[PDB]
């Protein structure tokens, strides 16, 4: 029969209050027998109307995809309230509901450090720019390179890693022309995370 | 019904000649009415009797676990042969057959790098070590940091990423007394890898 996922928003949505988070309920193996899936939404068992629903067709096996996209607001999912979706159709025997909601715990912000390249690296064509960005709680946290404030291509970030002491911490990797290293230059590691002043930091070099 | 999983050596046991490489079966969902597994075990299809196989209680659900544990030659894996287990139970309506071998690929061995704190940092209680080790393949890769020879404690290391060109990177950290680092100390990053000679590598500072 269908089965149901929920999914959180982005944190960089939640963060940020320009942009626009979404929690997500997602039915999976949707027959076209009995293809009128009805998906209702509630914050802490009030009822919301908002959601887009969307069938799409799976051809990868056949099968039907059914996306309710509930549109929130900041402020709801940052003070713990409840989202819930409630999954109805013909072919089940009762509905399917699912429940998500933002974690409580300590909050502490990340150190963000911004490395030049290894020595040993320097004799290259391409130099790493490297983004150290550690001590940080939760591990919900969205991290970019940008030049001259504008988003870079080629960066890549690894998962946050758990430490002993319960903090987490990530690298970002930034690959660039060691000519646009060595002159001057605005390389900053942009840090998005719910501890830091108005959820956002950035980091660039000295020289 | 019972289920069977595979899993592969580690691949520090597997690239170090000192460890003890092994290859494990495991059968899944065993019932208390019909527990007698019985578990044989294949290195090109020729038959071994070496393995070491155990039932254990999963108290999460209340279930059974038959771990079947066989030791391997470290060249056996290497080269690519293949080890094969074949699981009988009464309950079973035929064997069930798992194989495993080393996949293919190419190989490239890791650039490695050790990274001095960032300088805003020096001036607190502790400092971060990084390690950064890239541009390899396969992703199997093990490092750690070693001071004086003996393996440290409080580093932490990332999963490997994988970049665009095929390769993967990750990075471990260390941190340290400030005071440790300022005098003479010989903090190293260690890394096994099959492209490295004999399997592994150091980098120290101060070179
Ligand atoms: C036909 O083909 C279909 C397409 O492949 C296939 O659909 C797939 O079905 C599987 C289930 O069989 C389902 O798997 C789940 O995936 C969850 C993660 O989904 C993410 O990420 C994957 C890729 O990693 C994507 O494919 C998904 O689309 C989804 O992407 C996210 O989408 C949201 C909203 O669109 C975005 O906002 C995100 O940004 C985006 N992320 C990314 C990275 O892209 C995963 O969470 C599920 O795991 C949980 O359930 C399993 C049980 O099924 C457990 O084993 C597992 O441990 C997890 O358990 C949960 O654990 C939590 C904490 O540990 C608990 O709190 C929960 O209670 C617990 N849940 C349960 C149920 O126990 C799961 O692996 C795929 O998502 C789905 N793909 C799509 C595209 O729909 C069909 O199955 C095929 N059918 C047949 C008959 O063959
Ligand atoms: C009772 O509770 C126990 C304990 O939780 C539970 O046992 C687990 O059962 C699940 C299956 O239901 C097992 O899942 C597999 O895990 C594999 C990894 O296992 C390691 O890591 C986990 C933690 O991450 C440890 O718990 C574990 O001890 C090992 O260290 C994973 O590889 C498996 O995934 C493969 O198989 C599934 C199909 O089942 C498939 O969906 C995956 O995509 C993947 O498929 C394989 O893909 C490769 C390509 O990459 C392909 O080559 C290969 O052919 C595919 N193989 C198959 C079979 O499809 C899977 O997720 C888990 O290991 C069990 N844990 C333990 C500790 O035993 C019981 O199931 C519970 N029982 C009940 C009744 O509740
Ligand atoms: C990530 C993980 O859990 N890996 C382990 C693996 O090391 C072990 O060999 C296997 C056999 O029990 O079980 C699993
Ligand atoms: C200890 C148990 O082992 C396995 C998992 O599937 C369970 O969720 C739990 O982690």
């Amino acid at each position: 029969g269908p089965s149901v996922f929920i999914f959180p928003p982005k944190i960089k949505d939640v963060l940020m209050i320009s942009l626009s988070p979404i929690v997500t309920c997602v039915v999976v193996d949707v027959s076209e027998d009995d293809p009128d899936v009805q998906i209702s939404w509630f914050v802490n068992n009030v009822e919301v109307h908002t959601a887009q629903t969307q069938t799409h067709r799976e051809d990868y096996n056949s099968t039907l995809r059914v996306v309710s996209a509930l549109p929130i607001q900041h402020q709801d999912w940052m003070s713990g309230k409840e989202f819930k979706c409630k999954v109805n159709n013909k072919d089940l025997p009762a509905p399917i509901e699912r429940t998500i909601s933002k974690p409580k715990g300590s909050v502490r912000a990340p150190q963000v450090y911004v490395l030049p390249p290894p020595e040993e690296e320097m004799t290259k064509k391409q130099v790493t720019l490297t983004c150290l960005v550690k001590d940080f709680m939760p591990e919900d946290i969205y991290v970019e390179w940008t030049n001259n404030g504008k988003t870079e291509l080629n960066y890549k970030n690894t998962e946050p890693v758990l430490k002993s002491d319960g903090s987490y911490f990530m690298y970002s990797k930034l690959r660039v022309e060691k000519k646009n290293w060595v002159e001057r230059n605005s390389y900053s590691c942009s840090v998005v995370h719910e501890g830091l002043h108005n959820h956002h930091t950035t980091e660039s070099f000295s020289r």
